[PDB]
């Protein structure tokens, strides 16, 4: 079983890469026990960056691990591949796309050809991020199969028999659940493992789980699944993808800067009210020696 | 855990229901290890059944056991009243009801308005039984909790984390997944069990998957599982619901006769290629001594 | 150009069919220029009417009319072919049914196959009502055209484009549109009229509407479109399918009795905040001489 | 009332802009009797190109005309900023925006901040792009009014009363619709014209349907509206965006060269079906006088 962050991007008050709280981030995320950092995805603001900086985000994390999945996708297949060879000088686990998004109505034959020749070029695995909520289209295991070229999968859904479908037509597949549900995907139930959109800010608590759940530690398992719900829920409040930058803040004591807009930052009295849904729990957490005081 | 079997009910040539059918069948299932029976559900063409009927397939059931969850819902609230008053003079488990369905735009205040009369008037344990695919509605976690006073609660839904948030918001309540991902869901996640669409043709696979995953044999109940999956898959070309009766005369060897138009019968063309598709399958159930020759 | 009104139906205290309020408002709208009366209809709680009931609905309507299209749809194929069976003795305009409803995932096959059904044994022209939101399905016109039967269509969407499609693929079918716009469907856009959701309680605003529009007076005719609207978006603070009762109390001056529970009725309190927010469209009626104070 | 056309952004072979075969294009559009050109939507691969490319756009097509709306919005505030102060020195008819595209579950206050933005930096009108089935967001009637400050909406859908709150809710909003039925949104419905998806490759089609619906010849203009929307039925056999370079090749008779993978160009195969499936709709048109 292996826990998959999808790594902020932290960027400045000028809208630009901040590279230094990046690898802060990602050392802090590896130190505390995250099997591998996603880098560019939907958590990460991937779409709101340009090629070249999903190649910086690349290398300021490439600068701490190699234990890196780098997704390259986008709406201009050119660049898509200019990345995926750019990336050949990396040691790292994989490339990755979504789908491309935006544009209804995409043929499958279209959406096959997307991927195939991405695999075509790729000097790496390639894995496929699967997000229908994100990008209208949903790469399931029977398109994955066609497409055939696909080392792994990240599933980014709540529907977990959809997920499994990956591993019974695609044996040879590491399938992965983005399911906000860690206990139930992480481990045991036929997946290698959990994209945890929840790991920046509180990866003690995804790791503690997934440690807990191969042990079938299932009700002490429970209570921290609840209390990393009830985050989610929290950061749902003023917008997630915002919110994930004052609580990973909050709760791993260093600043990830700003969220580039439109994904605008919380306003101060919007981090307040945030921080005050979320400091009970942070006590119980500390309480139950989770984190550090 | 319990395994729930949304049981079918079997119709005639000429359309009444075959209640001499239904007992094989429910005792043939308790038989097999289903702990419990779901009576006028989705599987069991509730909506197509008049309340008469309805009270027709209970007293059917009741026959045979009493571990009966008596679905009542319909669009006259006065006609569910009925019904659940006509419950009292049978020991079951509960009665249940799906939200109203068809009409659009419903508001919350009188879904809730809803539910809480059922509640009032039963002489017994009230389920709510949420589909949303086919009610339209949604009666999530906290809805759940402001009508307060559900006993428990079937998710029908691939969405694992919302059967959760039932459990964290109402601990006291019974959660049940209706889920097609069994290994996940039956045991060791924090549910007290699933309600399993499949059950009707293979309870003999149903209740093997849960006996491995609380053993922690995974490996073994996933291959199950996968099985499981291949019937499910086969049983959408010509449409589940009718497949349902070709699927349990083909695995259980007794005839359960024609679902009510327009869930149309399959036909004997569609017999035999459904039957194709999964004589394999059935034939590996054997090998694996999970079904008799 | 027809106006048709998906007719309210009635109910007493006791929760049954109020006949004589049910041809008082029939005469009325006959009286002011309604074209045609659907009969079961959405916004007659068809689905919450027993096949009885949808009968005793036929009956009160038919003293008054024989301008009637009768709806007979559900769940139980063997109840729609019995009332169609017993129309034959009705001189009206047609039959009608929505698709089966409730049930996702059904096959075309069995779609047309219900359909076609229907048309074998009805002694009237068959109409067909699409109203996807409500029903989960679309018969759309190239599904229209397959099953071959129907002398007309009523397209309960807001998508005109949709609805010329019936046309544009089946040039001698009869098509309506259900589409809140009535100056863009009621004339001059290929069509033969509108479905008239708001017609029970303003058949004066609906008819007017569609002589001005023919009058080329579009100017005038959108001021009163606009109140339509704004009336519209009043009924569905409460529930538009239970305000349409008070508001037709309001505008037309006599009572419609309840609506069926689950549509529960206004209680004294919304009835009072739902006045206030249209009266003062009342008024602007009554002066531009619409209503008669 | 106006005809829009979303205009086609024509690649070469190797993935750049065609500005040559743009101008071609942009200049029989306008001849032909379109009254505005919408650059960069979702018909010319706006998503698809980066802001630089945007603008790229818009100088090209300013050869020709004036009569432009600049769509310059994205996922990056500070290019769609750029752009729109770029537009400066450029005297068209306004800059636009789709809604923040992707990513769901964006506040409404965040969406009103984007587009409130926007207005603020803009040296020229600026409309309202919504097509909700792209971008997973609905800029309604309301949320418009709480932004305050739209000269114009271009409506992508079909449901037209969602088109008719806009102009009920803010009167003095130039509002039009981007439905396919253009006989009913192009007069004599309250709306300012329509941005028609059909008018890259049968400008001819579109013009006529809206001279003869205002000239109340509905009989006629049905059956042009029913042979337009044929050809956009058989442009989805092989994808419609990318089916509109054929067909304009097809029906214009210049070449627009290829869409930008992954919207990728149909092959030989696909062009002699598409072309098979609109020929009886051509010699119509060509018989009815409408092409030559």
């Amino acid at each position: 079983p292996e826990i998959i962050t999808p790594i902020i991007t932290p960027f400045t008050k000028d809208n630009r890469i901040d590279k230094e709280k990046l690898k802060i981030h990602a050392e802090n995320l590896i130190r505390k026990g995250i099997d591998k950092l996603f880098v560019n995805g939907t958590t990460g603001l991937g779409p709101s960056l340009s090629p070249e900086e999903k190649l910086e985000n690349l290398k300021a994390v490439y600068d701490v691990t190699n234990k890196i999945i780098f997704q390259v996708g986008g709406l201009n297949l050119d660049d898509a591949i200019r990345l995926a060879k750019l990336s050949k000088d990396f040691d790292i686990v994989g490339i990755a796309s979504y789908a491309p998004y935006y544009y209804p109505r995409m043929s499958e034959k279209h959406l096959v050809k997307y991927f195939k020749t991405l695999c075509e070029v790729s000097p790496h695995p390639v894995y496929l991020y699967n997000y229908p909520t994100a990008t209208g289209k949903d790469i399931d295991a029977k398109v994955a199969k066609e497409i055939g070229c696909f080392t792994g999968v990240k599933d980014v859904i709540e529907n977990i028999i959809h997920t499994l479908d990956y591993k019974r037509l695609n044996p040879n597949m590491l399938v992965y659940s983005g399911s906000q549900m860690l206990i139930a995907t992480v481990a045991s139930t036929g997946l290698d493992g959990n994209v945890a959109l929840g790991s920046n800010y509180l990866p003690e608590v995804t790791v503690t789980i997934k440690k807990l759940a191969m042990e079938r530690k299932i009700d002490e398992a429970l209570k921290l699944q609840f209390l990393h719900d009830e985050v989610i829920e929290a950061s749902r409040i003023f917008g997630s993808l915002s919110s994930n930058y004052v609580l990973t803040k909050y709760f791993q004591g260093y600043d990830l800067g700003y969220p580039r807009p439109p994904i605008f930052p919380l306003d101060d009295e919007e981090e307040r009210q945030l921080i005050k849904k979320v400091e009970g729990i942070r006590a119980k957490l500390v309480e139950l020696k989770i984190l550090k005081e």
